């Protein structure tokens, strides 16, 4: 009966169509660069296996010019009270997997911010651009927002990839398994 024992047990992914399952539904601000993006089954074609999960069956490719996409959650909708963000600032958890083809190299970038109603940037978490690891394996990456201060309402997750080798077809980053949820 305490809030811990709540938010524990309200917790959930709060992306929609984290691993393409739905295509590109959920998504948002949606850019196709080269030849865009596309949903491929796992494993692909020279990549390995989703060895943490295995309900991820699928992810999304991208192709020789930046492919990006987004998505705006918002929090108080999930039923996350603003005195409760206001007050406690719960941990807000931003997890996404990526990974390459094992023929070409490529790049990934994520940037998460924490938006107010009126959309001010109250907090961010920017990657950069990152070189994917050339063996094909899958990399997590992972950040906990917390003190963030009174005012969030938004959490807007955005990421993409493109290949560093400029080739025609989908040999850029790959991701998937994409989440936000928040824990106490
Ligand atoms: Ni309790």
């Amino acid at each position: 009966g305490s809030h811990f024992y709540f938010l524990s047990k309200r917790r959930r992914n709060l992306l929609r169509n984290p691993c393409g399952e739905e295509d590109l539904e959920g998504w948002s601000d949606v850019e196709h660069g080269g030849d865009g993006w596309k949903v491929e089954e796992l494993p692909g074609d020279n990549g390995v296996e989703f060895t943490q999960d295995d309900s991820v069956k699928k992810y999304f490719a991208s192709s020789f010019e930046w492919c990006r996409k987004a998505q705006v959650i918002d929090l108080q909708a999930e039923g996350y009270w603003e005195e409760l963000l206001d007050t406690t600032q719960p941990a807000i958890v931003v997890k996404d997997w990526y990974s390459g083809r094992t023929d070409a190299g490529s790049l990934y970038e994520l940037t998460v911010r924490l938006l107010s109603e009126n959309e001010d940037v109250l907090a961010e978490f920017a990657t950069g651009q990152v070189a994917v690891p050339e063996d094909g394996s899958w990399m997590e990456i992972s950040h906990t927002f917390i003190d963030y201060g009174p005012g969030v309402r938004f959490v807007r997750f955005e990421h993409g990839g493109q290949d560093s080798v400029y080739w025609k077809g989908w040999f850029g980053a790959r991701v998937t398994n994409s989440s936000v949820w928040v824990e106490p």
